[PDB]
């Protein structure tokens, strides 16, 4: 459940909707940030943190006003905390505790976004 960070760069610049979850810890997030993402740790996902889940469930409705699977994308540092995030993402989604999702992450995560995307963005 994966996705190429040029595919992703492609889908960002379609300006078809979805929606980039950064699960980053916020230590990270503080230092740089892609400012589209919405920010929800990997920890909160794990620790089922009912206001991080209000927060999503509230991004969807932003766009959807409660009537597809939602498309999500997941990304962190390097790609390793991300593909825990997606597990939790499709298992909430199953159970109905959120709308349907389709999630992936971003293979190489922010430091493949730093490298071929926007060199701009920084290591840390």
């Amino acid at each position: 459940s994966r996705v190429s960070v040029t595919d992703y760069k492609r889908l960002l610049d379609s300006g078809a909707f979805h929606l980039l979850l950064d699960v980053r810890p916020q230590v990270e997030v503080d230092i740089c940030r892609l400012p589209h993402a919405l920010h929800i740790p990997l920890k909160h996902l794990e620790r089922r943190d009912a206001e991080s889940l209000k927060l999503l469930k509230e991004a969807i409705w932003e766009e959807k006003q409660g009537t597809a699977a939602v498309p999500i994308y997941v990304i962190c540092k390097l790609g390793n905390d991300s593909q825990k995030a997606v597990k939790i993402l499709q298992s909430l989604s199953a159970a109905q505790e959120l709308d349907p999702l389709t999630v992936r992450d971003v293979v190489g995560g922010l430091m493949a976004w730093a490298a071929k995307i926007d060199g701009t963005f920084p290591q840390y």
